[PDB]
C-alpha cells in the first residue's frame, strides 16, 4: 500500500533525467501544441513578437510507471526529476520565460504531460498585422540535439478553438492557427531533426 | 525541552518539499488572499498593469507537527525545506518577482503560513480606470497541476480594510477588492481546477 | 595556535545559518544603518527612485565565538555560511541588487557585521524633490518574518555626515537624513514587528 | 551491448570538466563555425549589433570513447557534464545568451559536438551598413585562457551558403560571410592564442 | 612526471576559496590593472559612464606551487576553486558582467592570475567628455571586506599604452590613463581598507 511519498521516491530510483527514455530502438514521441494565451509587443518594423502561451508537450517514458491499484494513477513531479524533451523554439530571439510551475504530470503508465506558460519573443512575418487579412507568424519548435531516430514531433491531433484561452483583452485577436510537422537536415550531422510549425494568424482588434 | 535548532532540525527529518502533504484521500485546503500594496503602471491601451501585493497563502502540514510543550510554537523556515503550493496567476504575463525573504512560517500544529511581497504584470480589463467608477482587473491564482482532489483554494473572507496596506504614494487608489472562489476545467484532464478570483476596483487619483 | 582555516572550519560546524541565534529566550538585536551612495532615477510623477546605499547590519551569534588568544579575532565569510536577519525594505518595488560581494565580517566574540552596497528601487513621496526644501522619501526596513520577541530592529546610534559617502556626482543632494525606529501589527499575528524609518530628504541640484 | 544509460554513466564517471583534454602533447584541436541567423540590432552611431548566431563547435576528448559495436555510438550531454573550450568574443559587449538546451553531442570516438544558438552584442565596424557595399562587422573567437600550445583554434572549413539558416524577416540581409584563421598576442608574454575572426558584411534590406 | 589533471587535484586538495592564503600575518599582495577595452553609454546629464575593461588581478599562494621543469608551468583554473580578492569597484552603480569565462591561471610558481573582461556603469565626473582636455572619470577598486593588514592592493604601474587595446570603433577614446594608490576608515572598523583609484581621461571622438 504505497502512498505518493512512495510514487515518488520510487521514481527518483528509476528516472534518469539525462537519459532519453527510447524503448527498444525506437524514437520517443513527443506531441506539441501551443495554446497561445496573449500577444504582447509586436514591431512590424523588427518582425518581432513577444507571445504567452502554454506549451502542452506530452510523452511516455515507461520507466516511469507504476502500479496504481492502490495508489494514485497520477502525481505532480519536479521536471527536474523526470527526463524532459529538448525542445527548442528555432525562431526564438530571447530565452523561453517560464511562468508556471515547473511540475509535470506522471501517469502510473508512464505517460507525461508538461505544460508551463512561456512567454517569449520572436523572429516572425508581423508584415500585415494592421489589415483585415492579419500577419501569419511561423513558431519552429523541435528537439535541439536528438534527430529523428531519437525523437519525433508530431502536433497533438486535435480540432479545438484556436482562441479558447486566449486572452480576451489582448489588442490583437487571433484568426487561426496551424500546426505543421517537418523534417530538416542540417550541416553537422546527416541525420533528420523533426520539426513542429505553428502558424500564428492574427491582426490588431478594432481596425477600420 | 526543545530549541529551534531542534524543530527545524526534526522538520528536516519529516518534510518531503516534492510530496503534496494530503492527509488520508482528501485535498490539501489552502487559502490565499492578496493584500494589494502598489499599483506601478497601467496601459489603458494595451490592457496591463503591474503592481505590488503580498500573497498571503495558509495550508496545513501535518508532518511537521510538534510539541511546543516547552519550546517555540512557531519557527521562520525557507520555503526550499516546505512543501508549497504550486500556485501560479493564470492571467500573468510575467514571472512573478518576490521582493522579500523566501520564508515561511510553521505553526507547531503544522499550519504553514507564506507571505511573499510580489511585484507582477497581469493582462486584465483596464477600461475606465480614468473614471469615477474605475476600472475592475479580475487576476485568478490557482494550482497549476493539481486538481481538485488534491488541492482546494478559498479565500479569507476576513472583510477588512482593501487598501490598508496600499501605498499612498501611488497614482491610484483602490475602490473596492472582492475575492471569489472559481472552479475550471480543461482539456487534458476532467477534473476540475479550483481558483481564486481576486477583482480589483481602482481607478486614477486626482480631480476631473 | 590556530588559524584562519581553522576558525572558518569550526564556525560552519557551529553555526546554523537557517536558526536565529537567540540568547537565553530573548530576541536578536539588529542594528541597521544606511550610508546613501547614490540617487539615481528620480520620477515625482510615479513617485519612484532609485538608491545606492550601503546597509550596515550588525548583530550577535555567540555559537560562533571562538578563543582569539593566538589566533586572528576577524574573518570574512560568506554569508551563506552564516545565519542573517531576513531584512526586508517594506516600500521596495524592485529586489535589492547587492553590488558587493556577499561576505561578513565575524569577530570571535560573536559580533557580525554584514555591509553590502545595495540599489533598489522604492516607492516614497518624491515630491518637491525639485524645489529648495527639497523631497523626503521615508524608506523602511525590518524583518519579513520575525517579530518583536525574535529580532528587534534598532537604528545604529552611530552619526556619520549623512552625505559623508554620497556620490558628488549625482544629480542631487542630500539635505538630511533621519533614521528613526518603528514597530507594526499585522492580521496575522497579535505581536508587532519592528522596523527602522529612514527619512532621506534631497532635492536636484541648483545652478547658477 | 551496453544501453545508453551505461553509456551516459561511463561519460559522467570518466569526464573531467576542468581539465584539457590533451592527446599526448599537442594541444586540444578545436573547431569553431558561426551560422548567422539573425541581426536584430545595429547602431551605426555607435557601432554595436546584436547578433544570433548557431555556434558550432567541435573538439575531440579520446577517454569518452566507448565500444559502439553492439551500442548506440551517440548521446546528448549536458555539457556541465563536460570539458568544453573557453571560447570567448573578443569584441563582444555583453555576455553571451545562450537560447538552445545547453547540451552537447558526444559520438563513441570522444568526437564532441557543441552547437548552441546565441545572441549576443558586439563592438563593431557598423559604417556603410547603410549602402549598397553594407557594413563589414569582424567577430573575434578564440580561449580566452588556453594559448596555442593548450588550444588551437580552426574554421570548419566547410562551403555553404552564408546565409542558409538567416532569418528572411531580419531588416538586413548577408552580403558574404569569411571565416579565418589567425591568432591574437599581449605584451607580458610571448604566449599566442588563436582565434577565429568572422567577417560579417551586412547591409539594410531596400524596402523596394 | 605531472600532467594538468595531477596539478589541478593537487590545487583542489590545498586551496580554500573561503579561506584568506596569509603568510604568517603578513597581508596578501594583491595587484590591480584596468586595461579599458570600450566606452560605451555615456551621460554627462547623469554623470554615469559604462565601461568594458580587463581587470587584471594578480596575487599569489605559495602552497599551491609544484615542480614544473618537467611539467606545465601553468593551468587553468575555474576561480571557484581558488581563493579570490573580494575586489569592488566603489563608485560602480550596476554589479559587473563578467563576460569571459571565470577562469583563473595558476603558475607553478604559486602566481595567480585572473584576468575577466568586465561590463560595469560607473557614477564620475563625465562633465567635459566633448571637450578637447576630455572628462576625467575617476574608477575605485580594493577588497570589501578585507583590511590593511589583510589585504594590500598594488597598481601595477607598468609600461602599457593607455588605449593598447581600446577599441576603434568606440565613440571615444583614451587621452590618459593614471592608476593611484590610497587607504581609507570607515565609520564600521579602526583598521583601514586599501584601494586603487584609476582615472580615465576620455573625451568624444571628433573631426577636428
Ligand atoms: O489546458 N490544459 O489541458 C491544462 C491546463 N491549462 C492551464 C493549467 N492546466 C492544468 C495542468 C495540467 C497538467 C500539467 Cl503538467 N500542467 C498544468
Ligand atoms: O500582513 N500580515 O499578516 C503579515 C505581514 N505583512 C508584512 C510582513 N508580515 C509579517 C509576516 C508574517 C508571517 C510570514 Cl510567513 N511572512 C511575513
Ligand atoms: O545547424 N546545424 O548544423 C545543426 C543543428 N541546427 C539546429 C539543430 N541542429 C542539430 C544539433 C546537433 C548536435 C548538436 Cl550538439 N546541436 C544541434
Ligand atoms: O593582457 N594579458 O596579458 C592577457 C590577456 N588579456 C585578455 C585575455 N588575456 C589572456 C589571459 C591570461 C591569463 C588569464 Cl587568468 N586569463 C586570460
Ligand atoms: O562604511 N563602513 O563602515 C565600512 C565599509 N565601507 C565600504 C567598505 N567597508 C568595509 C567593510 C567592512 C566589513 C564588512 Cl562586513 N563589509 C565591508
Amino acid at each position: 500500500a504505497a502512498d505518493r511519498a512512495d510514487i515518488l521516491y520510487n521514481i527518483r530510483q528509476t528516472s534518469r533525467p539525462d537519459v532519453i527514455p527510447t524503448q527498444r530502438d525506437r524514437p520517443v514521441a513527443v506531441s506539441v501544441s501551443l495554446k497561445f494565451i496573449n500577444i504582447l509587443e509586436v514591431n512590424e518594423i523588427t518582425n518581432e513578437v513577444d507571445v504567452v502561451f502554454w506549451q502542452q508537450t506530452t510523452w511516455s517514458d515507461r520507466t516511469l510507471a507504476w502500479d496504481s491499484s492502490h495508489s494514485p494513477d497520477q502525481v505532480s513531479v519536479p521536471i527536474s526529476s523526470l527526463w524532459v524533451p529538448d525542445l527548442a523554439a528555432y525562431n526564438a530571439i530571447s530565452k523561453p520565460e517560464v511562468l508556471t510551475p515547473q511540475l509535470a504530470r506522471v501517469v502510473s503508465d508512464g505517460e507525461v504531460l508538461y505544460m508551463p506558460s512561456i512567454r517569449q519573443r520572436f523572429s516572425c512575418d508581423v508584415s500585415g498585422v494592421d489589415t483585415e487579412s492579419g500577419a501569419t507568424c511561423r513558431i519552429k519548435i523541435g528537439s535541439w540535439t536528438h534527430h529523428s531516430r531519437e525523437i519525433s514531433v508530431d502536433p497533438t491531433t486535435e480540432n479545438s478553438d484556436d482562441s479558447e484561452y486566449f486572452s480576451q483583452y489582448s489588442r490583437f485577436e487571433i484568426l487561426d492557427v496551424t500546426q505543421k510537422k517537418n523534417s530538416v537536415t542540417y550541416s553537422c550531422c546527416p541525420e533528420a531533426y523533426e520539426d513542429v510549425e505553428v502558424s500564428l494568424n492574427f491582426r490588431k482588434k478594432g481596425r477600420s
